[PDB]
């Protein structure tokens, strides 16, 4: 057991394990989003790429949390990972709305863990979240919001055409 | 005071100080235009970039006037800077129309100062405006006119789509 | 409006807009300080350069705040910018004392916004100030203090000579 | 005679010849200033260099006027060149005051020729002065004013010491 643990509450330890589960589930959701847009009957490569990149980012977030858990002397505990909430994700607009909802949920879990850390006077935990997660999340949510607005402007006009142009001229492919 | 001042009227000195104020207010207006197009619910990066670039150009114009004021032995006097005339700037078309109006106003102030300099037989002032401002202004107004025509052609067709395409295919991003 | 805003109080939003105004006014003050030292009857190039550099830094601070305001889903609102408090700034010593007073005022506004953010449990805001402003401000104020001491030591001795040597041998030109 | 002359008045032709004489006399004055500061009992190398550089600049100004005279089909006419007004030039401060007076005199002759050209509707002449002389003169006079202020600040304090420091730390050597 732990010869190193210092100022690391059982409450934070458990919440970090829950947050790892939430990041891995987000990664899984993004994997499903990504492969949906690779279907021959959907075929939006840029959209596929955008969500596959987010699957990787979320998995890396989970790995960084696990590394931190060990650095503090806590013990990683893994739970089952729930499948994503949908099997088909609709249009680019539907998908980007679902992604923003998911990110807001992750952001709220980060903020809740920051508050717990503040309450338990665990500055290392607070700084770790500040330095590696909170600003990344704000930037991502802003980028998703920007995308949502641009998609909305395009598919109001003419939906098929608008969806193609967004994929071609905004997303990387 | 001034050991160097020669052939530099009090009338020109004062008008140069007023023109500095007008350039700084134009810079401020462009700062507001730029950040409006960066809002998550507007999200036209190219448009944002175009106006941020103009904010910088106008500030540089003011600095060049101040440098000249000191080179001639006049004394810079700063006044309050009025906030921009709007808090929200509408569509790309609305914004480009407002920008052309602003530029025409600055161009008229340059022409009025050139006329004062001519009347006061101040060739250094006249040449300074000719060399650093009058042609820059004509070129900018032509570019804005070109943009306005292209935006008009696009948003007559289909407004959301047209605004996106102009931002993607004309403006630098 | 905002699809992205999360954990961002109206109180912080307003205070960020006020802080933008304070940074822009500081930039304006530094512009005036800089051009005063470029006058032919003052003629201290290093001093001019030092304050022009600070005008740029403060403007960049304002732009970073505006970027953050949009990233969080707040709305930039601009007010009139008050002219600087003086038209002439006296000696290098007078000017450096005025600059330290101004910086302390900006530092206090940063600390007050940090306290508001702490009270509203907005860790992103707190970290943003910590990461981009609070240490920059401490370093600048230390540098100004160092300068003030050196100027004082020089102009006690022999004021004209001392002011020239400080400009030549301390400030970059 | 002239197969090329067009729109070039006899009045301008004569005034250009007088201006050549004034530039050559200024060059001669600067030659004398320069060698005075090279005397073993004056020995301010930077000051010597500053005035020798101005002797060259003024000679080049005269050559450019002569080139222009031929380009327009006028005929260069040379007169005697009056010796400089002093044989010894006093201190750096005395010398810099004499130089500013001389430059103001040259600037006034340029402005008077510009006015003649304007009155005779000779835009080539007006532009030639604007492009090659008027801004050069304003910049030089500003630089001399800056120097005068710095010398004054130094030799008020302690004259010998101040004169040495200006030569060492401001002027190029
Ligand atoms: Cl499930
Ligand atoms: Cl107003
Ligand atoms: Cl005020
Ligand atoms: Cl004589």
């Amino acid at each position: 057991s732990s010869q190193i643990r210092q100022n690391y509450s059982t409450e934070v330890e458990a919440a970090v394990n829950r947050l790892v589960n939430l990041y891995l589930r987000a990664s899984y959701t993004y994997l499903s989003l990504g492969f949906y847009f690779d279907r021959d009957d959907v075929a939006l490569e840029g959209v596929c790429h955008f969500f596959r990149e987010l699957a990787e980012e979320k998995r890396e977030g989970a790995e960084r949390l696990l590394k931190m858990q060990n650095q503090r002397g806590g013990r990683a505990l893994f739970q089952d990972l729930q499948k994503p909430s949908q099997d088909e994700w609709g249009t680019t607009l539907d998908a980007m709305k679902a992604a923003i909802v998911l990110e807001k949920s992750l952001n709220q879990a980060l903020l809740d863990l920051h508050a717990l850390g503040s309450a338990q006077a665990d500055p290392h935990l607070c700084d770790f979240l500040e330095s590696h997660f909170l600003d990344e999340e704000v930037k991502l949510i802003k980028k998703m919001g920007d995308h949502l607005t641009n998609i909305q402007r395009l598919v109001g006009s003419q939906a098929g055409l608008g969806e193609y142009l967004f994929e071609r001229l905004t997303l990387k492919h």
